[PDB]
C-alpha cells in the first residue's frame, strides 16, 4: 500500500479482543498509529512499548490511539506485558494484534526481504481511514516516539488548517512556528499570492514561498 | 521494494551528471540517503534543502552521502539551486536527480495514491547497496533532518559494532546511551548470557534483555 | 495515435489551470495547436516561444487556440514564463500543460525513443477534436511557426471551401494562389470536369488536375 | 502431504539453532517425530510438552528424535520453556519450531480450516526422509504420547523385520504379541504358506492370515 | 481435506447398501468415524475389523457410528465378512464401504504416495458434517481402537462442555480426569480468570491454565 | 487405444505375480488375450472363468496366452479363485490382473459410461505387442469364448500365410474353409490376378474377390 | 464412445436416403446394430454383407435393424449391391450408410491406427439410443453374425426380464439355458437370497450365484 | 473463400464510384464475374480488357455483369482506360475495382505466395451472392474470356433447368450438346431411372448415367 | 493453398500404387496436372475422364503427367475405370488418387461449402514443385480440357522463353499469335524498351506494351 491509499479493510485479533480496521477506529472519530515490533521478549522492542506507553495520553489526548503488532500470538504478547508490569512497573493499556502468520503485515510491506518476522513499521491513518504517514525502520534501530508525535500533531493541524508545515516545524530554521500557504500553480493564483502579501496578510519569499503564523 | 532489498540497478539524471545507481556511491565505499520532494520552487521542499545543506557535512562525516530527486528536470533544479543561493544564501552542494517521467520514484513507491509526483520519501542505503531503512511523510509535512541523522548514526553503529539501539537511543529513558545486545535466541545461547552476568562482563533485565556501554 | 483520429479525452493540468481536451476548446468552437518542448529553461524552447508569443493573436484570429505541454512541473513552468517577462520583455499568455510523468506525452507519440523527455511536436485539432496534422522535430532543431501558421490557414480553408492547397500554397511554383479541385473519382466525374473545359467554368492540365481562384 | 511421501527440504529456526529438515536428522541416519500444537502459554499443550519431556529418552533409545513447533517466535518458545522449568520441575530438552508465519505448517496440513495456527499434529518420519504416519488432532483435545511411542516400536520393527504389526500390538485380542507375516500375494506363495503351515513353521487361520513370535 | 472443513458429499456404495455421505448419520443426529484399509483378505485388516465389531456398541453409546472402506469391490467384502464370521465367530454389522476406484479414498488423502491401495485412515465426523480429527496409519502398523474411543470421548465433551481436554485425558500426569478452561485471550478475560481464581472455583497453575472437574 | 496401436507399456499386478506389459509375453514370443471382468465372486464372471479355463490349453498351443483383469485386489482373486476349486472342481490356472483403481482398465477403455468397474472386454495381442482386436460386452451378457477361439484362429493364419479369412471362416456359406487373397489394388496388380486365374492357381468371382486352399 | 453412452445425434447419407441417427430407429421403438467394412469391392466385405443378408430378417424379427457402414461414397455402394446381385443372387436391404470423409467413422473409433478406412466395427444400440456392445475386428478376419445374434438376443432378454446370461447363454456349460439372478449387492440382499433358496424357488452355487429358469 | 460460400460483404470504391458487393448486382437480379488483373498498364491485362470489352455485351444478355479488379489506385485505372481508348480505340463500359491496400483480394486469395498483387483472378457469383466457380490464372498466361462465357452459360442453364452439364458442352464428345439428369443417389431413385428408361422420356448408359435433350 | 505456394509433400493412394507428390513427378523431371471430380459412378465426372483420356497423350508429350483424385477408394476407382473401358471402349492409363477420407482434398480446398467430396478442381504443378495455377468448377459444370491444354501449353512456353501470353493466345484478337515482352518496371528498362524498338527486335504499342513473334 501508500500513502493517500485506504487503510485495508481487515479483522485482526488482539490483546483487546477482535476488532475490524480501520472500522474500529474510524467509526469513534479517531486516527490511530498502527506500529508493529520485530517479536515479543526481545530488547528494543520492550523499550519501544516502554517509551509508547510513557506518551500513549499524548497521542490520545490528539484523538489518536495507538495500536501494535508482531507475528507473535496473543498469549505471548499478554505474557510479555505481564513481564513489562512486574519488572518495570508501566502497565500497556493500548491493544496489540497477534498477525499469526502475519497476514496483515506482508499486506502493508512490513515484512524486511528474506526474513519472516516484521522490522519497525508505523502507518498513521486518519479518522476516515487514510494512510497518512508510512515509516520503516530496521529491526536493530529503535524509533524514537517524539518525532511520531511532532508527525503527527503536524498532521493533525494540515488537515484542520489546510496549511503545510516546514522542515522541523514547529522549530523550523528559517520560519520558527510559522505555517506554508500552499504554492499558488496557476497564473491567476500567483496574482493573488502578490494581492495578499501587499495588504500584508502573508509573508513570503517569492510568491511560491509564502508562510504565516497559526 | 522493501527494506533489506538491494536497492535497484538504474541510470538516473543528477545535476552532478549521469550516474548509475547503487554503483556511482557503493563503488566509492559510501553509503547514501536518496531523498525526494514533491517538486522544485516549492515552499516546504526548499524549507528541507536549506535544513539538510545545514547538516550535510554531519552526515558525510559518517560516510553518508545526500542524493534528492523530484519529478522536474534537472534544468529547473539548478535554477532553483540557484534561487536558494540567490535568497537564502546557501548552497546546495548535493546531487538531486531530475526523475523526469517518475520512473524511479514510482519503483521506490514514492507516488501517493492518486498523485503523478512524489511524496517526501527517504532511502537510506549501505555501502553493500542495501536499504537499510524507508520513510514515507506526506507532501504536507516536512521532515525533520535531525531524527534522520540519528537513524544513520545508529544504522553505522549496530552494523559496525554489531549491536541494536534501543528507543530514542542515545537517550533511552531506560539504559540512556547504552547499547543493546542482540537477544539470545537459543537454549545455549541463552546459558550464555546468563553466565556471562554471574561475573560483569554484561548487565541485563533478564537473559533476553542485556545491554552494555559502548 | 494518426491523422483523422478524435484528439483522446484527457484532463490535463496547466498554467491556467485543470481543463479537458479537446472539450475546453472545442465547446467555445475552436481549433487549438498542442505543442511539446523538451524542457523548461532551455534555449530552443525560449525562443520558441517567444516565437510562438508574437505570432499567438494571428492564431487566435483565426480561431486557433495555441496550448504548450513539457514534461516538467507547474511552478517551473511560472518560473520559466517569469523569466521570459524579465529578459526578454515578452508576455507569455497561452496556457502551457505540466504532463508530470509525460503520461500524456506518450499516449501521443511526443517522446523520442530512448528518451523520458519529449521532442518537439505539433498537433492541430479542429473544432470537431479531430487531429488535422502532426509534426514531429528533434530537440536539436526549433520549428518554424510561421510554416505552422500557414498550415492551420490552409486547413480552415480546406475545410470551409472544399478545395485542396498545392505545395507551398499561396506561393505554388505552377498556380500562384489559386487552389485546387479535389480530382474526378469516376468516368462520368472525368465527363464533368472536360466539359468544364472548353467553354469551361475552370482551368485545368488535364481532367484529373483541376485549379480555381479562391 | 500424504503417508509414504518424501519430507519436504526446508529451512526452519528452533531453540537449538537453525536447521535444515529432514536432512539435519537424515544426513545422521536418525528418524524423527514432529509434532505442532496450537500456541506457547495454552494449557493442554503444556500438559503434552510436559507428557512428551517425560517420555523423550524413550523415542530417542529408538533411534528416533522428537522435534516440536507452533506459529510462535523462537523467544516466546524459550520463555514458555522457562515457565514450564519454574512450574513443572521439568526441562524441556528437544528443539522447537518456530514456524513464525506458518509456511512449514501449510505445507504439512496443519492448520485447520479458518484458522491461522497450527492444530495438533504429528508426523513420523524415517531415515531416509519418508512419511511414515501422520495424526491431526484438534486444539480441543490432547494426544496420547504412549499411543505414538506404540506406533514408532512398531514402525521400527516393521522396518527392521519385515513383518506387520496386528491391531493393538503388542497386546493383541487374537495372537497376543505375535507378529503377522505379509500375505501371500501369488498363487506361488499361497503354496509355500500352506506347506509352511503343515511342517509347523507358521502359525495360521488361513493362507493370507499368518502369523509367529518375534 | 483437513480438521474443520465439512466432509465432503459424497454418494457410496457399502455393504448395507448406497447411502450419502455425511447426510445418512447427521440427518440422524449421528457422528460416525470412517475409517479404510488396504484390503479384504489381509491379517492387519481382520484384526482391526475384530477389534473394531468387539468396541462397535461402545462407539454407538456415544452416538458414533463407525463404517469401513477399502478399494476392494462390495461382493469380496461380503465374503470377507462371511470368512471372519465362519472362522472368527464374530458378526460384522457396520457399513463398508466399496470404493471401486478410490475416488473418494483419494479426496481424502488415504492413498500412500506411490500406491494404489488406502492405508489406515481414520476420520471423525460429527453431527454437522465437520471433520473433527484424522488418522493415517501405514499398511504395515495396526491402529489401537481404544486411542480412537478416547479420541471419540474427549471430542463429545468437549462439544458438549466447551471445554479442552489435557494429555491422556481422563489419565493427564498433572490433572487427571479434570478438563481444561480455553485459555483467556483478552486482557479482560485474564482479568476474570484471575478473580476466578483468588476466592472461587477455578483451580490453576497461571491465568492462562485453568482447569476445573467435570 | 485402437486396433493397430502397440499395446501400452505397462506394469501389473496379478495372481502370478508382478508382470511388465507385453514385454512378458513378446519376450516369449507369445501373443496374450487380455479379457476383464466386472468383479469377483459375480456369476456371468464365474461362468466366463470356468469356460475358458476348459478352453486355455486350445490358446495356449496356438501360442496365445489368456490373462483375465478385474477392479478387484489380488487377495480377493486368489479366493475367487478357490472358491472355483472347491465348488466346480476346477482349477484357474492363467493369470488375473489386480487393476486396483481401474487405471489400466481406463487406459483401455474397458469403463462403461457412469460405471466404477470394468464391462467385459477382449483385446487380442501379437507376439510384436500390436493390439488386433477388440471385444467390449456388456456385464449382463456372457461372452462365448469359441467365437474367441475362432477370432484367434483366423488370426494367427492371417499372419502366418498373408491371407484374409472370409466371415464365419472355416464355415463360410460361400467358400467354406478357403481362405481369401487381399484385394488387387492397382492397375497390374488387378492383371496379375486376371492371370492367376488363367492358369488356374486361384478361383474368383471376380478381378478383385480371389480365393484358394489352404 | 463406451458401452453405456448415448449414440451421438447424427445425419447420414445413405443407400436409402439420408437419415437421423439414432431416431430414424428410436422412435420407430427399434434397436438398430450399425456395423462397417474397410471398402465396397473387396472379399471379406462381400462374404459378411452376403452372411448379414441371409441374416436381416432373423435380426428383423428381434426388432433390431442392421445398418451398414464404409468411407465409399453412395454411387459405389449401389454398384457394389448391384454386383452382389448379379453374382450371389442376392438382393441387399439394410441401409449402407456413404460415410464420405469417415467422420461418424472417427467419432465412433472405427479408424485402426495409421489407416484412413474403418476396420470391422460394430455396435448393437437399443430402441433408447444406448451403445449396448460394442466390436472391433481387424480387415483381415470376418466377423461371424450368428455370435453377434446371440449377443443381441441376450441383450433383448436382459432388458426385458432384469436378468444376466452366463458364458455362451443358452448353451452354458454349468446351467445351460438357464439365467442368472443380479448378485446381492448388501447383507440384507445375501439374507433374501437364502431364503429365497433352501425351502425356496430359486437354484445356486451360493449366495451371489443364483439362477433360473425363464 | 471456397465454391458455394456467400460472396463476402464489402463496400468497394470503382471507376464507376463506390457500391456495395454483392448487394449492387443482386438486389438487381444480376449475376456478375469479378475478375482481377495484376496492374494497369501491363500488356496482358490491356489485351483481357480489350478481349472483355468485346464480349461484355454477351455476358450482359445472360445477366451477367462484368466487374475487374486491380491493387491499382482508381485514377491510375481512369487513366489506363483513357489510354486504352486512345491506342486500341475502344472504350471501356464495365466497372473496375480500385483495390488499393489489396484487402479484398486477400481476402479472395487473388494474391500468389510473395506476391502483393493479384494474379489473374475469377469469380462467378449469382443473384443469390452464392460463389459459383473460381479460377486462378498466373500472372504470365492470359485467360480466354470463351471459355468463362461457356462457363456463366452453363452454370445459368443448370440452375434454371436443374441439370448437369457434360465435358465441353455444347460440344460433349459423348451426347454432343445433350444435358446430363443429377445421378440416383438411393435404391429408389434407381428404380424410378430403370422404369423411364424402359420406354421413357430417359436415354442412358446406365442407371448413373441418364441424359436429355435440353 | 494459392499460386506460387510448393505443392504440400503428401503420400497418396493411386490406382498405380502409393506414391509421394510433388516427388514422383518431379524427379523425372515432369509436371502434372491434377484434378479432381466429385465421385466414381457419376455421369459429368465420366464424360470429363473420357476427354481427358483422349487427350492424354497430348499432354503427356509437353511433359505434363495428368493425374486425378476422388474421395472414393482404389477398389471402387478400378471398378469404374472397368466399366468406362467395358462400355466406351477407352483405357484410363493415368493414375488416379483415393483420398479416401478427403485430407488431401481439404488441404488443397476442393471441398465446396457444406459438402463432403470435391467439386472439379485442376491444379498445374511444374517441375519445380510450384502450383503454376488453379480452376475450381462446380459439381453441375464440367471443365473443357483444351481450355486446361491451352493454359499449360502457355505455362510451359512462359517458363521455357521467358514471355507473357496474351489474351486467348495464340489467338490473340490484337497481336495473334505473337507473345508479350514482361513489362519494363524501372527507368532504366523502360529506355532500353525503347531502344529496342527504334531499331527493330520488337514491335510495341507503348514503351510497357511490347510484343515480338515467338
Amino acid at each position: 500500500v501508500v500513502i493517500g491509499e485506504k487503510f485495508p479493510e481487515v479483522e485482526v485479533k488482539t490483546t483487546h479482543g477482535v476488532i475490524k480496521l480501520p472500522d474500529y477506529f474510524t467509526k469513534q472519530g479517531k486516527w490511530f498509529i498502527l506500529f508493529s515490533h520485530p517479536a515479543d521478549f526481545t530488547p528494543v522492542c520492550t523499550t519501544e512499548f516502554y517509551g509508547m506507553q510513557k506518551r500513549v495520553e499524548e497521542f490520545r489526548k490528539l484523538g489518536v490511539e495507538p495500536i501494535g503488532l508482531s507475528v507473535d500470538q496473543v498469549f505471548s504478547h499478554i505474557k510479555w506485558i505481564e513481564w513489562i508490569k512486574d519488572n518495570l512497573s508501566v502497565e500497556i493499556d493500548f491493544p496489540v494484534i497477534a498477525d499469526d502468520r502475519g497476514e496483515l503485515a506482508e499486506k502493508l510491506g512490513m515484512i524486511p526481504s528474506g526474513a519472516t518476522i516484521t522490522a519497525r513499521a508505523v502507518f498513521v491513518v486518519d479518522d476516515k481511514g487514510i494512510i497518512r504517514a508510512i515509516v520503516y525502520y530496521p529491526a536493530e534501530v529503535g524509533r524514537d516516539w517524539d518525532e511520531i508525535l511532532r508527525l503527527v500533531k503536524a498532521l493533525k493541524i494540515s488537515t484542520e488548517k489546510g496549511v503545510a508545515l516546514p522542515h522541523k516545524w514547529p522549530n523550523n530554521e528559517l520560519i520558527g512556528d510559522k505555517v506554508i500557504v500552499p504554492p499558488a500553480s496557476t497564473i491567476e493564483e500567483k496574482k493573488q499570492r502578490e494581492e495578499a502579501k501587499a495588504k500584508g496578510e502573508i509573508e513570503c519569499y517569492d510568491w511560491w514561498f509564502c508562510y504565516k503564523k497559526l
